[PDB]
């Protein structure tokens, strides 16, 4: 029953599990290892993952979960594709990126994030959306040809009806603080599940974009990769400093204007903008952005 598995290589470690290079005796797989103590996170990104309506280019490729007894108790694991290049962040860290990479890194993030928020399937029947609420360069995947791929659904929503307004609540601010939109810094939510939880994964995908455009040599000259706010809050950022620079000062990362003298950089910047602004409904949503990417 349990698949013909031998452990490489740690290539990362979240909150809730450690991922593995791997040996299927395809022949390299990622397997996303979870202790017992650790069953929430692995079952939510399972049914994730499992749900055919969210089978997508740009999410990440399922092959199974299975559960593993071990001497110390027992692991719960998650068996999908392995993607070289790495995550968005390492990769951007290591490289700098041409305006074709960018427009399809750019659009292939905007596609995978408009299929979870659709409440259609390609076919027209309903669905129900998903959130991603932890949408940053980390838990973005490369693929080989220079596509994006969403992974680590751990923290992800499904926007069920029925889910309460009082214990979505706390809850409280879910995800990383320095992605987390001025409305959730600010606990400026209501219990429309519907358009503004999407909205606040629009805002993490616009920082997720500029991180995409900093690299890009389209700009002219490039500075060494620095994570969004990397020059104004601490390593590990909390909610109370991530708010005085979002909401208190309504900062955001710099865009010189130098960058605009490319057309292509210019309409980028021009839209991650809109994706980051205060007001939440004057943000485009993920479906405009994937569409003006189609355009470029």
């Amino acid at each position: 029953e349990l698949l013909p598995i031998e452990l490489d290589t740690l290539v990362g470690k979240g909150r809730f599990a450690e991922v593995y290079k791997a040996k299927l005796k395809f022949e390299t797989v990622a397997v996303k290892i979870f202790p017992y103590e650790e069953y929430a996170s692995w079952k939510t990104e399972k049914d994730i993952f499992s749900d055919i309506n969210l089978k997508h280019e740009n999410i990440l490729q399922f092959l199974t979960a299975e559960e593993r007894k071990t001497e110390l108790g027992k692991q719960y694991w998650l068996i999908t594709a392995f993607h070289a290049k790495g995550n968005l962040q390492e990769y951007l860290t290591r490289h700098v990126i041409s305006w074709e990479d960018l427009r399809k890194l750019g659009s292939s993030l905007a596609r995978g994030i408009a299929h979870l928020h659709s409440d259609h399937t390609p076919c027209g029947r309903p669905k129900m959306p998903i959130v991603h609420r932890d949408l940053k360069s980390s838990n973005i995947l490369v693929k080989n040809d220079l596509t994006c791929c969403l992974c680590d659904f751990g923290l992800s929503l499904r926007l069920d009806p029925t889910l309460s307004v009082d214990d979505l609540a706390n809850s409280g601010q879910v995800g990383t603080a320095r992605y987390m939109a001025p409305e959730v810094l600010a606990s400026a939510m209501n219990l429309e599940n519907v358009e503004s939880f999407k909205q606040t994964d629009v805002y993490s995908m616009a920082l997720v974009l500029w991180e995409m455009t900093s690299r890009c040599n389209a700009v002219g000259e490039v500075k060494d990769y620095e994570p969004p706010f990397g020059s104004k809050v601490r390593e590990h950022p909390c909610v109370a400093s991530m708010a005085d620079n979002v909401l208190a000062d309504a900062g955001r990362p710099e865009i010189p204007s130098f960058w605009l003298n490319h057309q292509g950089i210019q309409m980028v910047c021009e839209t991650l903008t809109e994706c980051w602004d205060h007001d939440p409904e004057a943000r485009l949503t993920a479906q405009c952005v994937a569409e003006r990417f189609s355009e470029l």
